[PDB]
């Protein structure tokens, strides 16, 4: 069971950052969406425009998957993305990330009915 | 199970303009933070100082706990902290909170042994 002392570090401390970061925003979210839990994800990307636009790469351009899979769709236009990838003296438990701002193309994989991304391919 | 659209939901959408704002530091923290599950924690307190002068307040300012427990004790000077509590908006499980950066006395409660701090009372 989680200590008080614990409890208290995690609830109300944070000597090692300033809440006025833009470049804090991957440690934050990798944590925040469970990426961070028994390993630190090495690569994400976030994406930042609606859903819907999201959504609808499904309907796109074609495009070659990294794994060779047929399903991949890259988006017409590019998207306003942030790329987070794990820092050199990243350990975890300690999953550290450098925050990129990025507007690229996104290549998605699309399944389910309705075709909707399933998996995040690359930014390119 | 988690859907595939659900998973890539959570890995890869953050729909909106500013994701990376101060602004929203509240919002990604009380996510990182086990601080939105079950329901959205209406009030917390981030401190920015060192664990270091936080534990040092157990060795402070005696001042009753706001709930009538006789352990707490208050900072001699001020903290540099951020203050989290639910916007009018904010709902389950699309917890919203504003953000302000304060300087404030902080009053936590010390326990344990070593006596260190275990609850986060009040910012004054
Ligand atoms: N730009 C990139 C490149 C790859 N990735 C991917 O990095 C991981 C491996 O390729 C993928 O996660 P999973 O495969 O664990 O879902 C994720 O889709 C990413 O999120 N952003
Ligand atoms: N300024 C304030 C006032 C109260 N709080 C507190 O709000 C809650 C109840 O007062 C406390 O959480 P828990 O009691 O759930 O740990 C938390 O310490 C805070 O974090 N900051």
């Amino acid at each position: 069971k989680e200590s008080a002392a614990a409890k208290f570090e995690r609830q109300h401390m944070d000597s090692g950052n300033s809440p006025s970061s833009s470049s804090n925003y991957c440690n934050l979210m990798m944590c925040c969406r469970k990426m961070t839990q028994g390993k630190c994800k090495p690569v994400n990307t976030f994406v930042h425009e609606s859903l819907a636009d999201v959504k609808a790469v499904c309907s796109q351009k074609k495009v070659t998957c990294k794994n060779g899979q047929t399903n991949c769709y890259q988006s017409k236009s590019t998207m306003r993305i942030t790329d987070c990838r794990e820092t050199g003296s990243s350990k975890y438990p300690n999953c550290a990330y450098k925050t990129t701002q990025v507007e690229k193309h996104i290549i998605v994989a699309c399944g389910g009915k309705p075709s909707v991304p399933v998996h995040f391919d690359a930014s390119v």
